[PDB]
């Protein structure tokens, strides 16, 4: 029925848009045809409609974007459920696009999305290799487009008056580099180099002009905090990581998110986790930072808003960065090697953070 | 001093046959540029060559082949030591010349090779796919060519008269690509669907017209056989696996490699298997089998010289069906469903296998 709820698409649009060679420089376009149904996978779809935008900036006017607002005024006009949403995409989204997706999932307990794309965009970037880790720890499958979703996509959403779908040479060809690409950026660790270069907590003299951050989520069963291995993550900031955490799709309760960043929070940063912890007491944050990041400015009062809102502030020390190294680093077996003066660092910078935060003077 | 031990090659004839675009038809030739060194890194190079050869068959003359015979006679002109080779090739090996490297490698305890490819050759094929992996299990270091090590191939194998090399555009692009699907296929386990339909031991009637092995190594340490995780693998079939492992990198003295195979060997097998246990007395072999594979013919009295050559033979139950699916499927947290009637087939084929192997009557 979906090919009576959209105004479908040129034959010669779909062939030129979801040819899936990964590099294909000359398509400024963007296609996004998306379908709306129930959980129940039987029942046929809700409402369908493709999209359409381009890739160059603006994205406020992506076809991701566009999505979600009219998918926010489309939920307004039918009773309150639970959706699967699939979405066939020419390119996979921006770094902004990924983050709005993200932070919307994370948010939203009704939505599941199912991404295909029919080539990966910007794969080669770290940014967006992260985007795309960020979309798939908010929920969102992420997949690579094969025969058979090419297919479906066809029947669907092009204008194909009966013909079938007849597959480009190197179809399955490009869909193993694609989805051998996709699975090993979505398994993708820290750089052993990154990690030791980025946490080493001795006085600053080069480099470390971006912030690292891992972070694993816990939560409360039975008085006892308990891990969710498959909810860990890091980032690289060079709006607030705890946005893109879906606290809904994981065991009902409280959680308490531990957090391990190679700076402690800029102001900005500070009074978002703060704001966030603040509309969400079933969320507690520990911050761990392996240095001290003064901005010249109101960094401390940042850090003291944070800790008044409930959030606990602690330097790493040995245990934090060997948890960090076993956990988010491609360390291939070999085990963490402290650096020297590793411990008598994090104590004098313990002491700088609990002079920061010290509220009554002894 | 590799620009004075070879015959470089043209420039135009590096550029054109290394570009790394993943998919390239009409790429008929094959160039293999070697470089040996003892095994002191410092020290420069002994000797270096330059092979070429057509992608298509009579392998013989494939340029791994060539490296091989010419390798095997270098050799002889030199005194004993311990090499490390270094490729860089244009296309990946075939299957029939993975498997020769492969097994040239298993049985040489004095050589080290790294193979730099600058394209996958097949990387789509699941036959391709195997030999890489029979390639990195024999102690191949299997690697996509990067920038470092195109220029490093220009400056020492190309006549590129005091220029520097120059990329292409998207080599580092293709690159990713490239790694990525090595490193995906180099990690493949087997399809569950693909393990529940070959090892299933209910009596044939459709399928299951190609063979499947997988196999562990453990070694003596104390009159206590240890496993050793990392030289575990898993083959199809449609000369004898025992030939690719290396009995000799791993931690010395016996060895008991243990087989499980969704088809009982044929004879051919079962006589290669004995051959191989007969002349390699460090190494035991057991054999685990879902089905007996009745080939009209000798197939009762290759399971018995195998038997008298001192391999264990018995057939697959639960325990080895459920070990299997725990250690070379990709089962994805998955446990091992048993399938009805499993326990009871298991023990009659049991019971068959028994009556084919016994020698004397009671
Ligand atoms: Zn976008
Ligand atoms: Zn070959």
């Amino acid at each position: 029925q979906i090919r009576n709820m959209v105004e479908p698409m040129d034959p010669r649009t779909f062939v030129s848009n979801f040819n899936n060679r990964p590099i294909l420089s000359g398509l400024d376009t963007v296609w996004l045809c998306c379908e709306v149904k129930t959980k129940d996978p039987s029942g046929p779809p809700l409402d369908a409609k493709i999209f359409q935008g381009k890739v160059y900036p603006k994205a406020k006017y992506h076809p991701e974007m566009r999505f979600l607002r009219w998918f926010h005024k489309w939920r307004q006009l039918h009773h309150d459920q639970e959706y699967k949403v699939t979405w066939y995409v020419s390119w996979s989204p921006c770094t902004r696009c990924a983050n709005s997706v993200a932070t919307f999932l994370a948010k939203d307990p009704k939505v599941t999305l199912t991404i295909f794309v029919a080539r990966l965009y910007y794969f080669w970037d770290p940014d967006y290799q992260q985007a795309l880790r960020i979309l798939a720890e908010a929920g969102a499958t992420m997949k690579i487009m094969n025969y058979n979703e090419f297919q479906d996509c066809w029947n669907k959403f092009v204008d194909g008056r009966g013909k079938p779908f007849k597959p480009w040479n190197n179809l399955p060809k490009h869909y193993t580099l694609l989805q051998a690409t996709l699975g090993e950026l979505l398994r993708h660790l820290m750089d052993p180099g990154t990690f030791t270069s980025n946490f080493n907590n001795k006085p600053w003299v080069s480099g470390q002009h971006e912030t690292y951050l891992c972070y694993k989520v816990e939560r409360l069963h039975n008085d006892t905090w308990v891990p969710l291995n498959q909810h860990r993550g890091f980032l690289r900031n060079q709006l607030c990581f705890l946005d893109l955490i879906p606290f809904w799709k994981l065991d009902g309760q409280q959680y308490r998110v531990t957090c391990f960043t190679s700076w402690s929070p800029c102001f900005s940063c500070a009074q978002e986790m703060a704001k966030f912890i603040s509309n969400n007491e079933h969320v507690s944050l520990c911050i761990f930072a392996a240095r001290i990041y003064d901005d010249q400015g109101r960094y401390q009062e940042g850090l003291r808003t944070l800790h008044r809102d409930g959030a606990k502030i602690a330097m790493m020390n040995y245990s934090e960065f060997e948890y960090c190294w076993d956990t988010f680093v491609d360390r291939q077996g070999r085990p963490f090697q402290p650096w020297d003066g590793l411990d008598e660092h994090s104590q004098a910078l313990s002491g700088r953070l609990r002079a920061i935060l010290q509220n009554q003077g002894n």
